[PDB]
């Protein structure tokens, strides 16, 4: 492997200060401009609106327009300008660094896989939550589709197994994956109706397409809120924080363009404008950056290091989501 | 949208000359006759007085007497005589033109919002500075009211993200908004005492009302001075300038009239006589008009175009603050 933060050190250890517990939700296909906090005309995040300590970031751009391109870049040391997708898996990434320094890494996936990010770490630290073998919440809908909230089940046991250590938990969402947006949420989030069903998105009435997309966002609002609520059950023993960033956006009929995956040189802005949220308990001493900070996926790696009191010279002066 | 400047062209581009960086402070409720430079009996602008290259304009008349009426007119192509507040939001305005031409437009707001001026542009180019979500300077007074100087924090982040482009930054002030003028300034500006603190201004003793109003001007003097000082930190790489114009004046008990918003047809002179200041660095080549030029809000649009070397037929003959 080729290293980029061999110099990295953790300034303080959980035996002298409170251990730190962080949930990083890797979102899927969510657009910044369909978030209520960013000006959208519908209340797509009603549950997050009721939680104090949530920062919504209004100017975040993804590294690319697809899961395969963006997810390795989100955890990279290279930054979007120097990032290479084909050789990313051979580079030391930020999870490699945190694991080397003693942070317990867990990756639960209801999307696909880590796109190479977890490859160097033991297989037991990656868990497939797309099937009923691990996910207890797949029988809540007629498609028998496993839900993101299922990734929260049993995390109390993971904390008990790593009692006293620093912990970083990645939850890779099914989220707003298309084209069958109507399958991405249970009946309790079917607020906006009617919805488009079927696959020929250009043939669907446009408003019904948007309705299905917005209902999926409601289910993600719920998932992030329940992630924070879980972390709050551990706030006494742990300094708890939550980071959410979507891997890319989505086209929804603009210029007749749908879905994502366009090359960056010709991708419409809708495919790279993503939401990001950060929450932390009042005890942690962590302070968010201003909500209007110009941010990209390049901010994720220095954010994760900073959350765990880690200094790496490569990202020393890189903009983060927190101060 | 109804267009007025589709012909606009930029004569020189920032890839072949110095990029230009301009702050336009959109003022609030300030009266021209309470400015020291216009003959007021008190030194209400002590810090601006120490800065070389500031022109004070002694004869400026606002488009109207309220924020909702004046602010869209300040950015309009139509001029006061043809301006229609009810359809202003659907007209192409000067920020639309400059954005189309590639100038990076930013609007930070510690007042209310842009009154429709920014509505056609991406929402990430507007930022609310009335709350600690963005404003780092709120805990400086017993009301926790966020301060205009907080709009200057993190502007280096913005400049770095637009490195080498032309930039126009609007800062919409809380300024001298009443009736609670006493809330508008921190203690270091409480120079004139005693101060009116009642909401029913006609019940306050007249001198205490004046004192609160003048103290708030001292805070605006400080804010404008700090805006120029920030620009000065970029003057080697950028051609820097600062424009200040208030949106309207204020009645302070004359003929029993308080606050503002009087219809133009019978508004008192003190509600439309506003200060204007222009500052520029020596290298920009920008030259101010004579300080006693008869000016109105109609001069703002041609001033902004000229600062970025843009010509548009609609305002070719129009008087500006600069040559
Ligand atoms: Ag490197
Ligand atoms: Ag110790
Ligand atoms: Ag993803
Ligand atoms: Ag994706
Ligand atoms: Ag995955
Ligand atoms: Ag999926
Ligand atoms: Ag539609
Ligand atoms: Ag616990
Ligand atoms: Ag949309
Ligand atoms: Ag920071
Ligand atoms: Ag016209
Ligand atoms: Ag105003
Ligand atoms: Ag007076
Ligand atoms: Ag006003
Ligand atoms: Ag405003
Ligand atoms: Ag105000
Ligand atoms: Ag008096
Ligand atoms: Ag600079
Ligand atoms: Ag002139």
């Amino acid at each position: 492997t080729i290293y980029h933060a061999k110099d990295a050190v953790q300034a303080t250890k959980p035996d002298m200060r409170k251990p730190r517990l962080v949930v990083f939700v890797v979102g899927e296909t969510a657009r910044a401009d369909h978030v209520s906090f960013n000006g959208y005309e519908r209340d797509t995040f009603p549950q997050l609106a009721k939680i104090d300590g949530v920062t919504n970031f209004s100017n975040v751009t993804s590294c690319g327009t697809s899961t395969a391109y963006s997810v390795p870049c989100m955890f990279s040391y290279l930054g979007a300008d120097e990032y290479d997708v084909d050789t990313a898996k051979y580079q030391e990434n930020v999870l490699d660094t945190l694991d080397r320094l003693g942070v317990s890494i867990l990756w639960r996936d209801n999307n696909s896989d880590s796109k190479g990010v977890m490859d160097k770490l033991p297989k037991a630290q990656f868990a497939d939550y797309k099937s009923a073998t691990n996910n207890a919440i797949c029988n809540t809908n007629p498609y028998n589709e496993c839900r993101d909230v299922g990734m929260l089940v049993g995390l109390d046991d993971f904390v008990a197994a790593n009692n006293g250590k620093d912990m970083l938990i990645m939850l890779h969402q099914m989220g707003n994956h298309g084209p069958a947006y109507f399958k991405r949420y249970d009946e309790k989030f079917a607020k906006f109706t009617p919805v488009c069903e079927g696959n020929e998105l250009a043939k669907c009435e446009h408003q019904s397409l948007i309705n299905a997309y917005d209902n999926a966002l409601l289910a993600t609002d719920d998932f992030i809120a329940q992630s924070i609520q879980w972390l709050q059950t551990h706030s006494n023993a742990y300094d708890v924080s939550m980071l959410y960033v979507s891997d890319h956006g989505e086209s929804l009929g603009e210029n007749g363009v749908y879905l994502h995956g366009m090359p960056n040189a010709f991708a419409p802005k809708e495919q790279r404008s993503v939401p990001a949220f950060f929450w932390t308990d009042k005890q942690t001493g962590i302070t968010p950056m201003a909500t209007d900070t110009v941010l990209t996926h390049d901010a994720i790696t220095p954010t994760l290091l900073k959350l765990f009191d880690v200094t790496a010279d490569k990202v020393k002066d890189r903009t983060a989501f927190i101060r």
